Order: C-alpha cells, then sequence, then structure tokens
C-alpha cells in the first residue's frame, strides 16, 4: 500500500504532508481497493451546452496529477468535512467536437484536443460520515463534494480540424481562445472540472471504503 505515517486528522500540517508523500503512489494505481490509475486519468465521455458553444470531449485524459502540489489539509471531526487545497500543471486531452459560437465568434470543428493548464488551483470540499461495514470496523464513507478552479497563470488551446480545417478561421480561433483564455476558463472550465472531480472523488472514495479508519487514523 502507502508508504505514510500515521496522523491527528486534525493535525492540518500532518496530513497535508502526508497526502504529499503518499500522492505518487495513490495515483499509480491501488486495485485492491477502488483505485485506478489517475495519471494519466481516463474521463468519462461528456457533453456540454454553456453560454452557446455545443461541447463534446470524448475518450478525455488528464495528466500532472502525478506532479500535484497539497497546499493545504483540513480535516474537520465535529463538522465531518474534508477541505483539501491543491494546484498543479496539468494537460487535458480527447476528442472533440464544437458547435455554435464561443463568445462573439461562430465555431465548428471535429478533432483533437490538448489543454494546458498552468498552475491550476483547487478547492476540494468533501463531507462524510462514518459508517461500519459488516465486520465491525468503521471507515471514512465520503459523500459529497463541491469543487472550485482557478487558472492562475494560463491555458492554451490545441484543437485540429476547426471550420473544416480552414486555417485562415482557425487561427483567427484559436488566437481569440489564448488571448481570452481566462474568460473561456471561467465561462466553460466547471463541467472539465466536474469530469475530473467526479473521477478523484470516486476513487478517493473507495480507497476509504476499503481501509479501516483505526488502520490509517490516530484510533
Ligand atoms: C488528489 C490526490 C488525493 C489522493 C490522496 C487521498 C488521501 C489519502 C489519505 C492520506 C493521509 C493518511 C491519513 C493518516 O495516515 O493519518
Ligand atoms: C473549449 C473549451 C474547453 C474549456 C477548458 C477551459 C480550461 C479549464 C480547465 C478545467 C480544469 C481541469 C481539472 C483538473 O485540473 O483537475
Amino acid at each position: 500500500v502507502l508508504p505514510v505515517e500515521k496522523c491527528n486528522l486534525e493535525d492540518s500540517a500532518c496530513m497535508t504532508s502526508a497526502f504529499q508523500q503518499a500522492l505518487p503512489t495513490f495515483v499509480a494505481g491501488l486495485p485492491d481497493h477502488g483505485v485506478e490509475v489517475m495519471d494519466v486519468l481516463d474521463l468519462d465521455d461528456f457533453a456540454f451546452d454553456l453560454s452557446g458553444l455545443q461541447f463534446t470531449l470524448k475518450e478525455g485524459k488528464l495528466k500532472g496529477l502525478k506532479g500535484a502540489v497539497i497546499d493545504n489539509v483540513k480535516w474537520d471531526l465535529k463538522k465531518k468535512n474534508i477541505e483539501v487545497d491543491f494546484h498543479l500543471d496539468a494537460t487535458v486531452k480527447g476528442h472533440y467536437t464544437a458547435g455554435g459560437r464561443i463568445l462573439i465568434l461562430p465555431i465548428t470543428g471535429d478533432g483533437q484536443m490538448k489543454l494546458k493548464l498552468k498552475n491550476i488551483h483547487i478547492h476540494l470540499v468533501v463531507s462524510y460520515e462514518m459508517e461500519k461495514d459488516a465486520e465491525g470496523v468503521d471507515h471514512v464513507i465520503f459523500k459529497k463534494y463541491t469543487v472550485t478552479f482557478d487558472v492562475k497563470d494560463n491555458a492554451q488551446f490545441g484543437l485540429t480540424n476547426l471550420f473544416n480545417g480552414n486555417k485562415e478561421l482557425s487561427d483567427t480561433m484559436l488566437t481569440f481562445l489564448n488571448q481570452n483564455w481566462k474568460q473561456v476558463s471561467e465561462e466553460f472550465g466547471k463541467p472539465v472540472m466536474e469530469a475530473a472531480a467526479k473521477k478523484i472523488f470516486k476513487n478517493i472514495k473507495h480507497f476509504l471504503a476499503k481501509v479501516p479508519i483505526a488502520e490509517i487514523a490516530n484510533v
């Protein structure tokens, strides 16, 4: 399993440093807990219709979670809530399509995407409950999460076969995207975020349904 020593759950310095040190092994996958490979992370296909853009990503991938930096862990035992702050440079790949408009430009494209995220900050809030399982050990059972984000340094857009390959229009569109990267991030990033959070919350939840609380915590 995991090469990390035991914390008080509300010792938030120990928890931050334990998350830090446990990450590479966790995101390499643990098949007998619930833990897939989380770098590269396979995202479920999704679709959205937002601010006039119709957007699909198929066989989506997220690379860079191996590389993430844990900023703070705040486990709160009265609230049975956990807050997790981190950041990373990520890449998001996959087969995309594009319909309708982005902001003031019309868009059509069916090809490949490579987004590069530079210093993306995440604020993950998880609520939980303590359950006993079948064999009378308690586990931390995650229930619900909120997530917020913040691409602080930069976002770049690579999109192949825009407007059926027509250079003029593709270049114009990609220049637009790349210049207003931050508005575009705030305008369309939430369902891309949701897509990874849905998988990340799921994987953690699996882990801790499998390991006894008495096993990884101070009682
Ligand atoms: C996005 C990366 C999150 C993956 C890490 C999941 C949390 C594992 C808990 C590690 C802390 C151990 C607690 C303890 O031993 O006291
Ligand atoms: C064509 C518009 C696509 C919208 C992408 C905007 C950039 C937002 C990145 C989303 C965050 C990725 C999730 C994560 O870092 O775990």
